[PDB]
């Protein structure tokens, strides 16, 4: 089913009881059915029979081995984070899948407001709870994006949920792309790392999937993973980030930039 039509399924009601599972995702993996009741205004053996059907539809994931309890799917937390994107009058309607990996699902998507664009679907102390983390991964990737404006990522619109609306960058990603002057290539690209730094961010797994090239130029993208600088291991993170991009121009083109000096520059503007 799409995405599209599975939400053209929901009705009032059946936003009403994602409203309530998402509104108590801050104390419970699965929300008490009581509570999703209780918050959501609906008698328990209605709500109940919407969270049956939600599940029918992949939308929530229902378990009762301990307690009668819900959550979202990542299907369900995207689906419902668009609706919270819809009414918030900053999509109109979900278009197309762009593109999914291990990360994100990504759709093409239409707004009055910022035109033609895309939306982005997040997933994923002790070394060894699916939505809190899709969510924080989002709001990471948001407020990065909002941190770097005006140089050469995305165009930042909104984030709801597990989700990122941003600006459609009509660009391929560096590693389908034979480039003539790779030098240059890399050097804009550790350029745009030193002007991310002098923000305060960096990026936190720059690679040849999230640099888009054109014949205009470089644009990075995807900043879930990404770090404030002065956060615990921020100067590591950067020093991987320098040295991965690197390493792949060397890889591909035999480019001959020395890493410790390409760091040691970026850091000590």
């Amino acid at each position: 089913m799409n995405i599209a039509e599975l939400y053209g399924k929901m009705g009032k009601h059946s936003w009403r009881i994602m409203d309530a599972i998402f509104k108590n995702l801050w104390d419970y993996e699965y929300v008490p059915l009581q509570l999703i009741s209780s918050h959501a205004r609906i008698g328990e053996e209605k709500a109940r029979n919407i969270l049956k059907y939600l599940s029918d539809l992949r939308v929530v994931q229902n378990r009762q081995k301990d307690y009668e309890g819900s959550t979202f799917t990542f299907i369900g937390l995207s689906l419902y984070s668009l609706h919270r994107l819809v009414r918030s009058g900053k999509v109109d309607a979900i278009g197309k899948l762009m593109g999914e990996g291990k990360e994100s699902a990504v759709f093409n998507c239409y707004s009055e407001k910022f035109g033609e664009c895309v939306v982005k679907f997040h997933k994923v102390k002790v070394k060894e709870h699916f939505s809190v983390l899709a969510i924080r991964s989002a709001r990471n990737e948001f407020r990065a994006l909002q941190k770097l404006q005006g140089l050469a990522v995305p165009k930042v619109y909104a984030w709801e949920g597990n989700a990122v609306l941003m600006e459609l960058i009509d660009a391929k990603e560096l590693y389908r792309v034979r480039v003539e002057n790779p030098d240059e290539v890399l050097d804009m690209i550790l350029e745009e790392v030193a002007k991310f730094y002098h923000r305060g961010i960096v990026h936190g797994d720059l690679s040849q999937y999230n640099v888009l090239v054109s014949e205009e130029g470089i644009w990075i993208i995807d900043f879930p993973q990404s770090v404030e600088v002065g956060e615990e291991g921020w100067r590591e993170i950067l020093e991987r980030d320098v040295r991965n991009i690197i390493t792949y121009f060397s890889r591909t083109y035999r480019t001959e930039k020395d890493i410790n000096s390409a760091i040691d520059r970026i850091l000590q503007e």
